[PDB]
C-alpha cells in the first residue's frame, strides 16, 4: 500500500485510543507504546502502533522522530480567544485585595474587555486573535473551543463569532465556536437582566442559520445570572439545537453543576466551589467537568477544584487554559498540564487523557480529535522529550518540537 507519510523511530507513542470519554479509573489506564511508527495517507492516520505495524505499506515522505515522544495534537476545550485590548491595568486592584467580582461590580473586569472589544474593528480582532491562536498552536493545541461573550450586544457578539469562523478557515487550528452572549450584565441592564438575556436569546436563530456557533454558555454567578435565569436561558438554547455549556460554581456551591447535569450539558466548567451533590450529578449525567487551574492560579488563589474527588466519583475530567485577558491570560496548555499535576493532584496519565480525549468530547469532537488511530485526521505533536511524564514535570516552557495538522508539519522547532 503506497501512502504519503510515515513517522519512524518514535521513542514513545500515545494514541489515546478510546471508545468514548474516560471517566473515573479509566483516566489512569494510559496505553503507552515504545519504539513506534505512525502512517499517514491523504491527511489521515492509516496506522499507529509498535514498529512492524508499517508492514504492508510504503511511504514517500519519511520522518525520523529520533526517539521522541509522539501524541495526538492537544485540545484546548475552553477559551475566550477573541477579545479587544488587555487588562494589565487591573493588576493593582487585584494586588490591593479587591475581589474579581467587586472589580466587575464596579464596571470593570469583563465589562472593561467588552468596551475594548466593541471598539475594536473586526479586522483588528482577526489579526489580534491570529497572533494568539498561532501561539496556542505552537504549544501543541491543534483543536480548540472559542467563546464569544465580550460584546453583550448583537453587533459585537456577532462580530466575535464571525472572527472565529474566519480564523477557523484561515489557519491550522480547528475551532469549535460557542456563543456566550450571557457573560455579564451591561450596566444599563442591571435593573432588567432578564430583558438582556432575552435580547441575547433573540440572536440564536441567525447564529444557527449562519452556523456561527454550536454551543451556548452562561456565567451563573452571584450578582450575575441566577440558576433560574440560566435554566430558562439554556433550555431555550437547547430547543434551538445548541449544545450546552456553563461557567459553574466558580466560587460557591450555587448549584450550577447540579443544573448542568440535569440539563445534560456537554460540560460544566471551572467548578472550584461546586458541592458534592454537583459532582455526583455531573458523573451521573456524563457531563464533562472542564477544570481551569490557570484561572485559580492567576486569580492569586490556592484553593483549586476538587479533581481527585471528581475522579473518585466517576466524573470525566478535562483541562483548559481558559485563555482570556481577565482571569487567565495564557495560551500555554502545557503549563495547564503542570498546574494540574502540582495543584489539581492529577497523575500524568490522567492529565494526558484530560487534554486529548476528554477535551475532545467536551466540545463535541470526541470522534474527530484527541486520538491517533485509523481514519482520524493526522494531527499530532512530536515532543522534545523521551517520555510522557517529562512534559508536565518540566514547567513554564514549550516542549514542542514539531506540530502536524492534517498530515502536514505546521510548526517546526
Ligand atoms: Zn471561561
Amino acid at each position: 500500500k503506497q501512502i504519503d507519510t510515515i513517522l519512524i523511530n518514535i521513542g514513545q507513542l500515545l494514541t489515546m485510543e478510546s471508545s468514548g470519554p474516560r471517566a473515573g479509573k479509566s483516566m489512569q489506564d494510559l496505553h503507552v507504546i515504545e519504539d513506534a511508527v505512525v502512517g499517514i495517507h491523504e491527511q489521515k492516520i492509516v496506522f499507529a502502533g509498535q514498529k512492524g505495524a508499517e508492514a504492508g505499506y510504503e511511504a514517500d515522505e519519511i520522518i525520523d522522530c529520533s526517539g521522541r515522544l509522539v501524541t495526538p495534537g492537544l485540545v484546548d476545550p475552553h477559551t475566550h480567544l477573541v477579545f479587544g485590548g488587555s487588562r494589565e491595568k487591573e493588576m493593582n486592584l487585584k494586588l490591593q485585595g479587591i475581589s474579581y467580582l467587586d472589580i466587575l461590580a464596579q464596571g470593570g473586569g469583563i465589562l472593561s474587555t467588552v468596551k475594548d472589544t466593541r471598539a475594536a474593528s473586526e479586522e483588528e480582532l482577526l489579526q489580534k486573535a491570529h497572533f494568539h491562536l498561532q501561539r496556542m498552536l505552537s504549544y501543541g493545541t491543534t483543536t480548540a473551543e472559542v467563546k464569544s461573550g465580550y460584546g453583550l450586544e448583537k453587533e459585537t457578539e456577532l462580530k466575535q463569532l464571525r472572527v472565529a469562523k474566519k480564523l477557523h478557515e484561515s489557519q491550522p487550528v480547528d475551532l469549535v465556536s460557542t456563543f456566550m452572549g450571557a457573560h455579564a450584565i451591561p450596566p444599563e441592564y442591571q435593573n432588567d437582566p432578564d430583558d438582556f438575556l432575552d435580547q441575547m436569546l433573540s440572536l440564536l436563530p441567525e447564529i444557527k442559520e449562519q452556523e456561527l456557533a454550536s454551543f451556548a454558555d452562561i456565567f451563573t454567578e452571584t450578582g450575575v445570572f441566577t440558576v433560574s435565569q440560566s435554566r430558562r436561558y439554556l433550555q431555550k438554547a437547547a430547543e434551538a439545537g445548541f449544545g450546552l455549556k456553563i461557567h459553574a460554581d466558580e466560587i460557591d456551591p450555587l448549584g450550577g453543576a447540579e443544573l448542568a447535569g440535569k440539563l445534560k450539558a456537554v460540560s460544566a466548567d471551572h467548578l472550584v466551589g461546586t458541592s458534592d451533590e454537583g459532582i455526583k450529578k455531573l458523573a451521573e449525567a456524563g457531563t464533562i467537568a472542564v477544570l481551569l487551574p490557570g484561572t485559580t492560579f492567576y486569580l492569586g488563589k490556592s484553593t483549586y477544584a476538587r479533581a481527585r474527588a471528581m475522579i473518585d466519583e466517576g466524573v470525566c475530567v478535562s483541562l483548559a487554559t481558559d485563555f482570556n485577558p481577565g482571569s487567565s491570560p495564557t495560551e500555554n496548555i502545557q503549563l495547564i498540564m503542570s498546574i494540574a499535576a502540582l495543584h489539581l493532584k492529577m497523575t500524568a496519565e490522567e492529565i494526558w487523557h484530560a487534554v486529548t480525549v476528554n477535551a475532545a468530547y467536551a466540545i463535541g469532537k470526541g470522534e474527530e480529535a484527541g486520538q491517533l488511530k485509523a481514519g482520524r485526521s493526522a494531527d499530532l505533536v512530536i515532543w522534545q522529550a523521551p517520555n510522557y511524564m517529562y512534559i508536565p514535570y518540566h514547567y513554564g516552557v514549550n516542549h514542542v518540537h514539531q506540530v502536524m495538522k492534517n498530515g502536514t508539519i505546521v510548526v517546526n522547532r
